[PDB]
């Protein structure tokens, strides 16, 4: 019937709407003490508006990106070269922790893109308050690898790359990406890839010869 998505499962929350994005958490299940801890969510990024309602039993976040932002599946339709550049910007955005209590969960359902293929997150956690509510660099690294493979290689869904990559049809650069030790080595693998792919696209505007 209705399976919960990776986001839903990791947040233990319900996506009740996608127009506009709306996430519903049970207050009883949160580490949140003072609802004021969630005010930081008003200050994630100037493009995407987030309205927060802390009621006696639930916390509701309503997330409204600009109407001209592109979904993950829209970027998946662009050129390989373009998708790898997008993936580089993603890895560059999450490479570090926030100093302002914000914690990032990376998956295709949680991302939208601006006109310059800059990624933005929809839902963001708050340390010790709202899931994801703790750092876990390993979890973030795996999500990023799966999300980047889903965007670039794109021969499987995010969940399948995430969950199952040791059992599926691994490609050479993909293999390099899973292999990578940390986000910087993910970024190095991508950089050699975008160079390779840029040389290929350029060859298409010269006629040898
Ligand atoms: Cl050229
Ligand atoms: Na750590």
């Amino acid at each position: 019937s209705e399976k919960k998505t990776y986001l839903e499962t990791q947040l233990d929350a319900v996506m009740i709407n996608d127009q506009p994005y709306t996430v519903i958490f049970q207050r009883a299940k949160l580490k949140m003490q003072d609802p004021l801890e969630l005010e930081v969510l008003k200050e994630v990024d100037p493009c995407i508006v987030r309205d927060i309602d802390v009621s006696e039993d639930e916390v509701k976040v309503v997330i409204k990106p600009p109407s001209s932002f592109l979904t993950f599946a829209a970027i998946r339709k662009t050129t390989l070269l373009s998708r790898i550049r997008a993936a580089i910007h993603l890895v560059s955005k999450v490479k570090h922790h926030s100093a302002r209590r914000l914690i990032f969960i990376v998956c295709p359902e949680n991302l939208m893109f601006n006109r310059a293929l800059e990624p933005f997150f929809l839902h963001v956690g708050v340390k010790e308050s709202l899931p994801p509510d703790e750092w876990d660099d390993e979890r973030l690294l795996r999500e990023v690898k799966a999300t980047v493979l889903a965007l670039t290689e794109g021969e499987y869904r995010f969940d399948e790359y995430l969950k199952f990559h040791e059992t599926l049809k691994c490609s050479p650069i993909a293999k390099e990406l899973w292999q990578a030790d940390h986000l910087d080595a993910v970024l190095a693998v991508l950089e050699k890839w975008v160079d390779e792919e840029e040389a290929k696209e350029r060859a298409k505007v010269h006629i040898p010869k």
